[PDB]
């Protein structure tokens, strides 16, 4: 990548100008040292002076007179040595000023963009989108942004230890001050904002169920954190304790619930360079509360080191995306909704769990195909004419064109607190119950192109109008969640197009859909034409012999 191309070139010359910078203080305390011996050779010419004054001026004028010419002429040069002294100074201070700027523009790249890009990919892999990746290339970048700003933090001190052996006054001493405030905030910065969270916690969290996290310090490694790993606590923290913790306003360690096994030491692995904190065993033990399904929390983990220095040390706070406490399970269906609406217009920078009331269309049809294809395990999502059945649905319009439902917009109300203009249940109850009898029984009938599905009552009948006696389809029923009606085509003295009543997983536990249909001989082709038995018969259970019944081996 191009992007990729620019940010490893900018640590290839971020790693030159810090060797420049090394090579000038080695030759800057050189000269200091020099100058310091030169210092006492002068003192000595005073001692030498008044020993011989003591003594009479016979062949004390030979003595002191070449010791007149030898001071006057180090003197001078000591004076030219101190202008070169406070040169260099103020050009070394010039160089490591100019490489913590370029420094802080590397920073801004890494932590500010590609962390956030990867954060975000991360969020929407919590909706079914694709996996966030891993943190290698990240973890290489932070690396190298410790190294380079541990190396010009030792050589400004080490400059600084060489100002107070020699202090020249001038302005060396506010570029030191201000070189000294840029390495705190490029350390804060860095430190701070590399404790993240690899594996989330699941998002749709049951109490009294174990469940893992897992959390990577960044700059582990490069800066001796892993000398003495730091215990990590993982702490339930609700959404307005999480406004008040990033608001300063936190005062006492507040939290909203238990959670079993939270403390957990970080582990560096070798060949790897990983400083991690794996929770595989965390349980909610209990939740305290104040609808339960759009009640968000987070888990909150909490870590402090010393970085270095004894006197250095960080207290490093980390937010999980936002958690849902069910009870139940039989409230996960709810939760989900609350979880799939944060995670997809969550914006960027926004105070803890401020998702928008409103969304336009073609935003909620890129979560909900998401979420569909994450569900049912299958590469056939949401076609454009699926889209528009759900549009037609949600919206209660006849239209067949996407390109009309663009500019309409869907409140959180509207798609999970309101129902349905004529029903019983919110949009979202209706979706997620499609989801639910897919991806329970019918995942592989999906795939294979079996399920129309999406499609209303009035759609089915003109498609199979026209077509051979026996043509069917499957669809979803309207009147009942999780359901699955049969619309055929015969010819008959009452009616030619029919709908038979719907199923649900109940109905589907007892008999598979596949045996079923086998046994309706009326059902003769899947829409359009393919035949029933090319379609199902892969399906259908083979019908095996018992041992009760005398069989002592098994036969069909």
């Amino acid at each position: 990548s191009q992007k990729h191309l620019q940010i490893n070139q900018t640590f290839e010359e971020l790693r030159l100008v810090t060797q420049d910078t090394e090579n000038e203080l080695k030759k800057l305390q050189q000269t200091q040292e020099y100058f310091i011996i030169q210092y006492q050779e002068s003192l000595r010419i005073q001692a030498q002076f008044a020993q011989l004054a003591q003594l009479s001026p016979q062949e004390r004028l030979s003595r002191e007179t070449a010791l007149q010419q030898k001071q006057v002429s180090l003197e001078a040069w000591l004076q030219r040595e101190a202008q070169t002294l406070q040169q260099y100074r103020v050009e070394l201070a010039e160089k490591h000023q100019k490489t913590l700027q370029l420094l802080r523009k590397q920073q801004t790249i890494i932590l500010d963009d590609e962390l956030i890009q990867w954060k975000r990919r991360q969020q929407l892999a919590g909706n079914g989108g694709p996996p966030e990746g891993s943190l290698d290339v990240l973890q290489s970048w932070c690396e190298k942004l410790a190294e380079i700003i541990w190396q010009n933090r030792q050589q400004i001190r080490r400059a600084e230890h060489l100002c107070q052996q020699l202090p020249i006054p001038g302005p060396v001493e506010e570029m030191l001050a201000e070189v000294n405030a840029t390495i705190t905030d490029i350390i804060s910065a860095l430190v701070t904002s590399t404790f993240i969270i690899e594996k989330q916690p699941p998002q749709v969290l049951k109490t009294q169920t174990k469940f893992a996290a897992t959390v990577r310090l960044l700059v582990g490694g490069k800066l001796n954190v892993h000398m003495n790993p730091p215990q990590v606590k993982a702490t339930i923290i609700s959404e307005q304790q999480a406004k008040s913790l990033l608001k300063n306003e936190n005062t006492r360690n507040e939290c909203s619930g238990e959670i079993l096994n939270n403390c957990c030491v970080m582990e560096y692995h070798q060949a790897t360079g990983t400083l991690s904190a794996h929770f595989r065993n965390m349980s909610l033990k209990r939740i305290k509360r104040a609808s339960v399904t759009e009640e968000k929390f987070t888990v909150l983990f909490e870590s402090q080191f010393s970085v270095g220095s004894n006197e250095l040390v960080f207290q490093v706070k980390t937010l999980s995306l936002p958690v849902v406490v069910i009870v139940h399970g039989s409230q996960d269906h709810n939760a989900t909704a609350t979880v799939l609406w944060d995670n997809a217009f969550a914006e960027p920078g926004r105070v803890p769990f401020a998702v928008p009331d409103k969304v336009l269309w073609p935003q909620l049809c890129e979560a909900l195909n998401m979420k569909f294809k994450a569900e049912v395990q299958s590469n056939r999502g949401l076609t454009k004419e699926n889209l528009v059945f759900l549009a037609q649905k949600l919206f209660n319009n006849s239209s067949s064109h996407l390109e009309d439902y663009s500019g309409l917009s869907v409140s959180w109300s509207q798609f999970n607190r309101e129902n349905l203009p004529g029903w019983n249940y919110t949009f979202w109850q209706w979706f997620d119950g499609v989801m639910e009898v897919l991806k329970k029984h019918h995942k592989p009938h999906w795939n294979d192109g079996a399920i129309l599905g999406f499609v209303n009552k009035q759609q089915a009948h003109d498609l199979l109008i026209n077509k051979p006696d026996g043509t069917f389809l499957l669809r979803f029923s309207d009147s009942e969640i999780g359901g699955i009606t049969i619309a055929w085509k015969f010819d008959s003295p009452e009616r030619n197009l029919w709908n038979l009543k719907p199923f649900t997983t109940r109905d589907f536990s007892i008999r598979s859909l596949a045996d079923r249909l086998g046994d309706l001989s009326y059902l003769i082709y899947v829409f359009p034409d393919r035949p029933k038995d090319e379609v199902f018969s892969k399906y259908y259970t083979p019908v095996l012999a018992k041992a009760v019944d005398g069989y002592v081996k098994p036969q069909i």
